[PDB]
């Protein structure tokens, strides 16, 4: 089973690259989404968070 990230990266550095790209670009889409879902504190539940 996929689990326990952290030591994934210790494998290979690309890992982090990946990663690095599509996080920073789900955020792009996701800076819209917080309107739609005002409602919810799912930007606050990792704004905290980190």
């Amino acid at each position: 089973m996929d689990s326990a990230p952290f030591e994934l990266f210790f494998m290979i550095n690309t890992s982090i690259l990946l990663i690095f790209i599509f996080i920073v670009l789900l955020i792009h889409f996701e800076g819209w989404r917080i309107s739609f879902y005002w409602n919810v504190s799912v930007h606050r539940v990792l704004g905290f968070k980190e």
